């Protein structure tokens, strides 16, 4: 049952994996032309479970709580709407002309605005019933989700790489809209895995830290509209930034130290993580092997370090948190404004930044474009999952 | 805990895998000096941590019963002597000169020998005690495996695409030990992950099938000794092998429909499959996207189904019968019989025989001599494993 339904997902997801991998990756000709079409099935398929869903249900008994958490919803109909927004320059682009590459667009938006619904009213939903059908189904629409992943990071990772009419600016909107597409593919995947196990169950402040987050976000602001190289600033924000995150994190921790259903919310705090310390494990190679002691390269794997220290204080100061003064309750109270402020800056630049960041230029001729490209293509949005979660845990511990 | 040592493993894998991918395939030089002096590090801690336990438990009030099953660690120990064999002409190859390049072999073969030790005489052990420290230690331990999986498929790939002394004889034998090293680490992980899980709890034949398995037994023998192209024999044999194991195993699903700890059974049964699903689904993309139709093609196209098609016909059998004929239970003791002979005829192609198998010259072409060999050292290991698993179920089907 689970476990078949699991089973069905993952060998879904590999006959997937292997037809959007190897008509790419092939040396003859890029068989791209099945992958629209299986892709069109799968979320054809899996539309047509979701309504059916939906039909049968206009039960659940009791209500979870804790499943549908603000911040998931909210990031799910913001990229679901971009991703509407990229299948509507996704048609625009086809103002030529093979017939499934046009109708990948239309099906595609049909999914992600029934899926978007249908997670919004339903993200909380113990399903007492039809336990065997819908878990299938909701493990079919899991794999779905990925499948759509993988696709458009092998389908971004190919034209990044290697890089007619008016097309200009409905081409590169399109493609500028891929990780917000990538975002909601994770963003849906994670709701449906919370709705999977869902199954079949019953269950004031100082004016110190506020006005530092203020400014730095404020100059963060500053920072990456100037660029929309000859420049270090960006690099000496983000190192003041994360530096400062590093120590008001880490202080926090200390002044704990001086005097349930979090087990999904630490995995997915310390697994999102996992992204930002990848790029960062790279970045440290491409600089200890390859660019000379430099001022950038130096800059490069001071980045680095800080965010993978300030991710690892961050998280452990957040579970501390979690698991739990008569001056420092204010203080705690303001610890958490400065990283709440300081994470939004954090969040917007691998979000609506270009995607040649500018924090990787070493590992670009180290591992080169392609490759970069595909890993931060594969790595990044776990890193903007991780900011969101980030934000959502430090307003908790606020509230707290 | 369990969390935190899964993170843990996860965390450390991940930061060996980019060090062993990201120094592999980056552009200026290969750095994998670093990656052996990880490698080292790991399975010396790995290594330091196993005899400390076992010197501490020289606790555990119950016993596991199926948690060591003989197959598993009986190929633990074959794959661990290649591995011993594979270190001694690792070191029989450094018969030049960096100094972490001589250390590695040494300390693998102590790593291998003192892990094959512990996991033999502690397979089924349930750690009632020091749960905290002993799960970092084993989700450690099993990192570690990983990360040697990682780095020899890496390695692997890198010199089999890239094709002084007496050495042939030596580099050539280590080369050619690879996989079966990379059996060990996949063997010494499933294991790890089955005591991992094992922490703190309590818990008559007829004559026509023997007879046609032993001279397809027979000839299976001959055709793989017979080179060790302008031969079809081998995809004939193959065919007429699958064929039959493909009728054979329905047909007992057939005589069925006529008239607990299995979980761990079915998801190392279903998902060691997914190897040879892999191998298929990209020898099947390679067949309709390159090659026309051939002799040559239409037998692989045909041998890819056929291993498609016998794979999930074989596994729906032994899952109904691990569930579970007044003539016909001679016959289902017969079906099982003729079922396993062919999967060790099937079993022993892949270990023993070439790299470069006979069984894929399109999806060479097709994809790359690198990317093909990739695929082919990261899938075929799950396929030995599904074949000595699909073993032991039948035999075990026999008993029954």
């Amino acid at each position: 049952g689970r476990l078949l339904s699991v089973l069905l997902a993952v060998n879904v997801l590999l006959l997937a994996c292997t037809l959007i991998s190897g008509g790419a990756f092939n040396k003859v000709a890029v068989y791209d032309t099945d992958v629209f079409a299986l892709l069109t099935t799968m979320m054809l398929l899996a539309a047509l479970w979701i309504v059916f869903y939906l039909l049968r249900t206009a039960a659940v008994p009791y209500r979870d709580a804790h499943a549908g958490p603000i911040w998931l919803r909210g990031g799910l109909v913001l990229f679901g709407i971009c991703t509407l927004v990229m299948d509507v320059f996704k048609t625009g682009y086809y103002s030529s002309f093979s017939a499934i590459k046009i109708l990948h667009p239309i099906i595609q938006a049909v999914f992600v605005i029934v899926q978007t619904y249908f997670l919004w009213i339903s993200a909380k939903d113990c399903i007492h019933t039809h336990l065997d059908l819908t878990r299938c189904g909701l493990m079919f629409t899991l794999a779905t989700n990925l499948a759509i992943w993988m696709a458009a990071v092998v389908d971004e990772s190919v034209h990044q790489a290697h890089s007619t009419a008016i097309c200009q600016i409905f081409q590169q909107g399109y493609f500028y809209l891929y990780p917000f597409n990538i975002e909601y593919s994770l963003f849906a995947s994670t709701m449906l895995y919370v709705m999977w196990k869902n199954v079949g169950r019953l269950l004031e402040t100082f004016f110190a830290g506020p006005v530092l987050g203020l400014l730095l976000f404020v100059v963060g602001l500053a920072v990456f509209i100037l660029y929309e190289q000859a420049l270090v600033i960006y690099y000496s924000f983000n190192i003041v930034c994360l530096g400062l995150m590093t120590l008001v994190s880490l202080s926090g921790s200390v002044i704990y130290r001086f005097d349930p259903t979090r087990t999904l919310d630490v995995a997915l705090l310390m697994g999102a993580a996992l992204g930002q310390y990848a790029i960062s494990y790279y970045s440290i190679v491409a600089v200890v092997v390859g660019s000379p002691r430099d001022l950038q390269g130096a800059l490069n794997l001071s980045h680095a370090l800080l965010m993978i220290a300030q991710h690892t204080f961050q998280n452990v100061f957040i579970i501390e948190s979690l698991h739990r003064c008569h001056w420092r309750r204010r203080c705690l109270k303001d610890i958490s404004l400065f990283l709440l402020l300081c994470n939004v800056i954090l969040w917007i630049m691998p979000a609506f930044g270009a995607r040649p960041h500018f924090s990787n230029t070493v590992e670009v001729d180290f591992y080169g474009y392609s490759l970069w490209a595909a890993i931060v293509n594969i790595c990044l949005p776990f890193g903007i999952f991780y900011r969101m979660h980030a934000v959502s845990s430090l307003l908790e511990v606020y509230v707290l």
